[PDB]
C-alpha cells in the first residue's frame, strides 16, 4: 500500500467512449462486398490455373486478411495440391507451397527443398539472387518443427542474402522484404500485417488485382467499424467501474487489452468471444498490479484465499480496496454467466474460473518468493511462473464466447496440451527477457533469468540466449501443434498460436509494449482502430 508505482496513464483518454456507426456507410459497403466476394470466390475456383498461379491468388487473399470469407475454397484447394506431390519446383513455389500446406495443417514433407541444396545440406549459393524465392524461403523457415532439420540454416542464408539485395530492388518489392525482416509473416499478428500489406505494398503494386484490393479495403474498414462499437461498448464498461482512480495503483490499459483480444480474433463471429475476453484481461491486469505494485504480503494471503473459495461472503475480509477488485470479478463472472445462458453454454464459466484461481495461487507463491528472497532452481520457477503469465487463463477464456466450443474442448485444454505449454512458454521467456532490468533493480531475486544464471551459473546473456532457445523449441512445438490430424478442430488452436504472436509483436525489440504502450502498441492502435484505410 506504499510503493510509488510510476505506470504512465492511459494513452487514450475518451478518445474511444463513443462511437456511431454510419449505418448507411456500413450497409453500402456490406453490399458492394457481397458482390466482390462473389467475384473473388470464381477467381479461386478457376479451372486449369497453374500451381504458382493458385498458390499467389491464396497467399495474397491471405494476406490481405480477406482468406476467412474462402475457408472451405481455400481448404479443398490446398488439400488437392497435398496430395498431388507436385512438379512446379522452383525456390520461390516450393518454398510458398510448404508454407501455406503446413500453416494449414498440411504435413508437407520437407524434402521439397533437397533439389536446392548441396551434398552438404547446405542451400544453394546459387540462389542468393533469386530475390523472390528467398523471401519465400525466409518466411517458410518460420514454420519449421522438430522434423524440419532440413531447413535449419533457410534463416540464416534467406536472412543475410535478402539483406544484402533489400536497398536495390524497387518498390514496393523493398518495403515489403524490408518488413518482413522486421516481422516474418508466421508470428505477427494477423490484423497488424494485413493493414500493413494493404496499404504499404499491395495499394502501390504495378500488378495489384483491382478487384481484391477493393475487397480488402472495404471489408478491413468494414470490420473495423465492428471493433470500434465492440472497444466503446468495453470502455464504457471500464468506466462505469473507475479503477482509473478507485484503484490508482493498477496499469490503465484496456483499449491495450482490447488490442490483444483483436489480436486473438478479429472475425465478425467472435464478437462475443473478443468482448469476453477483453474484460477479463483488463480484471487480471488488475489482480497483477495488485499482488506486484501495491498489496501487502498480509493482504495478498487474504486475497488468495477469497479468490479460491469465490463466494462474495468473504470480501469482508479484504481490505477495502481488495473487496472493490473481488466484487467486480465475482459479477463480471455472473455476468457471462447470463451471457450465456441464453444458449445454455453457461455451466463452461468454471473452466475459466479454476485457471483463474490457479493464477492467483501462484501470484502467491511468486509473492511469497519475493519477501524471502529465494532464487527457485529454474525447474521450480517455471513449475510456478508459467501460469502466471495468465496464458493458461487467456486462452480458456478465450473459448467461452466461441459459440462452437463444446466441453469436450475444455477437456483437452485442461489438460495442458503441447500446444498451449508452447505459447505459455513463449509469453513467459520473452516477458522475463524484456523484464529482466526494471524488476531486478526494484529489488527482485526471484526473477526468471536469475534464476537462469544462477541454477546453471551463467552470465546475464548466456541465460538470455537459453531463454530464447526455449522460445525457439516453443514455436517449434505450436508449428507441429497445427499439423493434420489435430486434437481439436483449428478453429480451438488458432487462438493459441494467436496468443503467441502477440506477445512476439508487442515484445518485440525487447521492451514491455504493454507497460508502455507508446512506442510499440500505439502505432497499431491507431492503424486497427484510429484510422481507416484510404480507399
Ligand atoms: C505479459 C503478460 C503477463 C503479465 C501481465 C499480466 C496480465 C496482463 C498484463 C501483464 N494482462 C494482459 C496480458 C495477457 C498480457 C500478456 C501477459
Ligand atoms: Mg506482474
Ligand atoms: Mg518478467
Amino acid at each position: 500500500v506504499r510503493p510509488v508505482a510510476d505506470f504512465s496513464p492511459s494513452l487514450w483518454g475518451d478518445q474511444f467512449l463513443s462511437f456511431s456507426i454510419k449505418n448507411q456507410v456500413a450497409e453500402k459497403y456490406a453490399k458492394e462486398i457481397e458482390a466482390l466476394k462473389e467475384q473473388t470466390r470464381n477467381m479461386l475456383l478457376a479451372t486449369g490455373m497453374k500451381l504458382a498461379d493458385t498458390l499467389n491468388l491464396i497467399d495474397t487473399i491471405e494476406r490481405l486478411g480477406i482468406s476467412y470469407h474462402f475457408e472451405k475454397e481455400i481448404d479443398d484447394i490446398l488439400d488437392q495440391i497435398y496430395n498431388q506431390n507436385s512438379n512446379c519446383n522452383d525456390l520461390c513455389t516450393s518454398a510458398l507451397q510448404f508454407r501455406l500446406l503446413r500453416q494449414h495443417g498440411f504435413n508437407i514433407s520437407p524434402e521439397i527443398f533437397s533439389k536446392f541444396q548441396d551434398e552438404n545440406g547446405k542451400f544453394k549459393e546459387s540462389l542468393a539472387s533469386d530475390v523472390l524465392g528467398l523471401l519465400n524461403l525466409y518466411e517458410a523457415s518460420h514454420v519449421r518443427t522438430h522434423a524440419d532439420d532440413i531447413l535449419e540454416d533457410a534463416l540464416a542464408f534467406s536472412t543475410i542474402h535478402l539483406e544484402s539485395a533489400a536497398p536495390h530492388l524497387k518498390s514496393p518489392l523493398r518495403e515489403q522484404v524490408t518488413h518482413a525482416l522486421e516481422q516474418c509473416l508466421h508470428k505477427g499478428v494477423p490484423r497488424v500485417e494485413t493493414r500493413f500489406f494493404i496499404s504499404s505494398i499491395y495499394d502501390k503494386e504495378q500488378s495489384k488485382n483491382n478487384v481484391l484490393l477493393r475487397f480488402a479495403k472495404l471489408d478491413f474498414n468494414l470490420l473495423q467499424m465492428l471493433h470500434k462499437q465492440e472497444l466503446a461498448q468495453v470502455s464504457r464498461w471500464w468506466k462505469d467501474l473507475d479503477f482509473v482512480t478507485t484503484l490508482p495503483y493498477a496499469r490503465d490499459r484496456v483499449v491495450e487489452c482490447y488490442f490483444w483480444a483483436l489480436g486473438v480474433y478479429f472475425e465478425p463471429q467472435y464478437s462475443q468471444a473478443r468482448v469476453m475476453l477483453v474484460k477479463t484481461i483488463s480484471m487480471i491486469s488488475i489482480v497483477d498490479d495488485t499482488f506486484d505494485a501495491y498489496g501487502t504480503v498480509k493482504e495478498l494471503e487474504a486475497y488468495t484465499d477469497a479468490i479460491q473459495r469465490w463466494d462474495i461472503n468473504e470480501i469482508d475480509r479484504l481490505p477495502d480496496y481488495m473487496k472493490i477488485s473481488y466484487k467486480a470479478i465475482l459479477d463480471l463472472y455472473k455476468d457471462y454467466e447470463k451471457e450465456l445462458s441464453s444458449a445454455g453454454r453457461s455451466h463452461i464459466v468454471c473452466h475459466a474460473i479454476e485457471r483463474m484461481k490457479e493464477v492467483v495461487r501462484n501470484y502467491n507463491v511468486e509473492s511469497t518468493w519475493f519477501i524471502e528472497g529465494y532464487t527457485p532452481p529454474v525447474s521450480e520457477y517455471l513449475s510456478n511462473a508459467l501460469a502466471t503469465t495468465t496464458y493458461y487463463y487467456l486462452a480458456t477464456t478465450s473459448y467461452l464466447g466461441m459459440k462452437s466450443a463444446t466441453e469436450q474442448d475444455f477437456e483437452w485444454l485442461s489438460k495442458n496440451p503441447k500446444i498451449l505449454e508452447a505459447s505459455v512458454i513463449i509469453c513467459r521467456v520473452i516477458d522475463d527477457t524484456a523484464t529482466y532490468e526494471v524488476e531486478k533493480s526494484r529489488g527482485q531475486i526471484a526473477t526468471g533469468i536469475e534464476c537462469c544464471m544462477r541454477d546453471y551459473g551463467i552470465s546475464t546473456k548466456e541465460a538470455m540466449a537459453k531463454f530464447q532457445n526455449m522460445a525457439e523449441t516453443a514455436w517449434k512445438d505450436i508449428n507441429e501443434g497445427l499439423l493434420r490430424p489435430t486434437p481439436v478442430s483449428t478453429e480451438f488452436l488458432t487462438p493459441i498460436l494467436n496468443l503467441a504472436r502477440i506477445v512476439e509483436v508487442t515484445y518485440i525489440h525487447n521492451l514491455d509494449g504493454y507497460t508502455h504502450p507508446e512506442k510499440v502498441l500505439k502505432p497499431h492502435i491507431i492503424n486497427l482502430l484510429v484510422d481507416s484505410i484510404k480507399i
